[PDB]
DNA sequence: ATTTTGACGCT
């Protein structure tokens, strides 16, 4: 009763970029906007790998992961834009660079935690108080929220068979039923969050072209959520109140960090399928079956609540560069192993020392992955040595040092390597 | 022959 938190302490946001990578090409390319089209790496094998899929061409049932010759096959029309490669691999400059335009945009609102390539949280806890203090009572207009959706609204008793018309409905329940004058009433602070992202999309859009859906509610989780609802070019505010009916048929694999292993160990273990479901159970039942810290998680989050802080973090942690060698093409001689390294040192030091000018800080351990062919998992071994020059020669002679080793016999490397992986770690400030 | 990433947990 009076004591039992109710998880709305918070307002969290989540942006994600609209087919992302597919959106940076056809604002450089014209000619590929408003068309079905995908962003392929590599070209021989198949057409190339579908990594992004404009909403046109999905309505065609192409996805990522698919080759292209067989997206082709869906959608005969589907236009193409490569993935740059240089020294002979993908080479995802351009996309880290438009993120960093997006990022820049929204930490102007906010402080932002860079989930991805294409997405940050944002905690807007403070900007909403900011926000609510300036207008005072005033109500908020339908107007200020032009793409925004309430979750489980319309709900009860022409203009319902359309679906600007339902969104709208929605938002006129929702709003209607608002308490404007107390301040600190959650759901009132998740509709000032939503005009504020509602702000920030605009300007998002208008400073780069680039249109993004998103999320509001109270925590990260359910902003993540809330965000894929709507997709694309909508955001979505899931409130507290809305959580029993929307988990009640949400799959548990939806909730991040449950796609996996823990999420079908949930299913299997308890016999249930909705995250709703998780409620019947205590917080020791749960940590019994996942642990402390996974059950107390599940406890709460299956009734809305969630802890996990936005983390002030604008720039990755990592710098990597990694190329797979699959099937025949795996590398079986010690020159081709030593030609790849370098290869892979060399766009590492390129990204490195535009870091260190941009960023104010040096990578200090270099971290060699490999696998070898047969082994499914995505690293066989992993070493690191000292970072201490960037300087593509030497990473690439340290990278072969600590790995040479793991060559069973040679001139010849056995077995075959399938993949590669230098990844740049531990920065200090500079 | 899905590729190239990136964050974080466990021991
Ligand atoms: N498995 C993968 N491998 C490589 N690149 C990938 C990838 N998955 C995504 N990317 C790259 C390419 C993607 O453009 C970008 C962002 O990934 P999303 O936000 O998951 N997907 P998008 O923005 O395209 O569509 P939506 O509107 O549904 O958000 O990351
Ligand atoms: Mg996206
Ligand atoms: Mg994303």
């Amino acid at each position: 009763g009076p004591h039992m938190a109710t998880g709305q302490d918070r307002v969290v946001a989540l942006v994600d970029m609209d087919c992302f990578f597919v959106q940076v090409e056809q604002r450089q390319n014209p000619h590929l906007r408003n068309k079905p089209c995908a962003v392929v790496q590599y070209k021989s094998w198949k057409g190339g790998g579908i990594i992004a899929v404009s909403y046109e061409a999905r309505a065609f049932g192409v996805t990522r992961s698919m080759w292209a010759d067989d997206a082709k096959k869906l959608c005969p029309d589907l236009l193409l834009a490569q993935v740059r490669e240089s020294r002979g691999k993908a080479n995802l400059t351009k996309y880290r660079e438009a993120s960093v335009e997006v990022m820049e945009i929204m930490s102007r609102f906010a402080v932002i935690e860079r989930a991805a390539i294409d997405e940050a949280y944002v905690d807007l806890t403070s900007a909403v108080q900011e926000r609510l203090q300036k207008l005072q009572g005033q109500p908020i207009s339908a107007d200020l929220l032009p793409s925004t959706y309430i979750e489980g609204l319309p709900q009860g008793p022409e203009e319902t068979v359309q679906k600007e018309g339902m969104r709208k409905q929605g938002l006129f329940q929702w709003l209607d039923s608002l308490q404007i004058d107390n301040l600190t009433s959650p759901d009132l602070q998740l509709t000032v969050g939503a005009v504020i992202v509602e702000e920030m999309r605009a300007a998002i859009e208008r400073e780069t072209g680039f249109q993004c859906s998103a999320g509001i509610s109270h925590n990260k989780v359910l902003a993540k959520l809330a965000c894929g609802l709507n997709k694309p070019n909508r955001q979505t505010l899931v409130s507290h109140g809305s959580v029993p009916q929307l988990f009640s048929q949400m799959p548990i694999r939806k909730i991040r960090s449950l796609g996996g292993k823990l999420g079908a160990s949930v299913i299997e273990i308890l016999g249930i399928e909705y995250m709703g479901e998780l409620t019947q159970f205590t917080e020791s039942q749960l940590q019994s079956h996942f642990g402390e810290k996974n059950g107390s998680w599940l406890y709460a989050m299956c009734r809305g609540i969630e802890h996990d802080p936005v983390k002030p973090r604008q720039l990755p942690k990592t710098i990597g560069c990694s190329k797979n060698f699959p099937g025949k093409t795996a590398l079986a001689t010690r020159e081709q192993v030593q030609w790849w390294l370098l290869q892979l040192a060399q766009e590492l030091e390129e990204r490195l020392t535009k870091d260190r000018n941009d960023n104010d800080r040096v990578a200090t351990q270099l971290v060699v992955s490999i696998r070898v062919q047969g082994d499914k998992r995505l690293s066989s071994l992993r070493r690191c040595c000292a970072l201490t020059r960037y300087d593509a020669h030497k990473m690439s002679h340290d990278a072969f040092t600590v790995i040479k080793n793991c060559n069973t016999s040679g001139t010849e490397w056995s077995p075959p390597l399938t993949m590669l992986f230098l990844c740049a770690t531990k920065f200090s400030a500079s």
